């Protein structure tokens, strides 16, 4: 079992795909695709 696209991740569950998908960071975060390769400071 795991939390598809959209699904509530971290306290909820982990997001079956983490390395396409990350858990943002609210109350309630859900799991979001992306794809980084230039990380900026903030």
């Amino acid at each position: 079992d795991c939390a598809k696209e959209g699904e509530v991740c971290s306290w909820g569950k982990k997001c079956c795909d983490l390395d396409n998908f990350y858990c943002p960071m609210e109350f309630i975060p859900h799991c979001k695709k992306y794809k980084p390769y230039v990380p900026v400071t903030t």
